């Protein structure tokens, strides 16, 4: 029985990966404008 706040923060990596990959490829949409 684990979905406590503590036991969130083990799929910290998860969702940082996760982050990374969209602001990078909303980053990359959004210079693909003068395209």
């Amino acid at each position: 029985g684990s979905m406590n706040a503590p036991a969130r923060a083990a799929a910290k990596t998860a969702a940082d990966a996760l982050a990374a990959a969209k602001k990078t490829a909303a980053d990359a949409a959004a210079a693909a404008a003068a395209a």
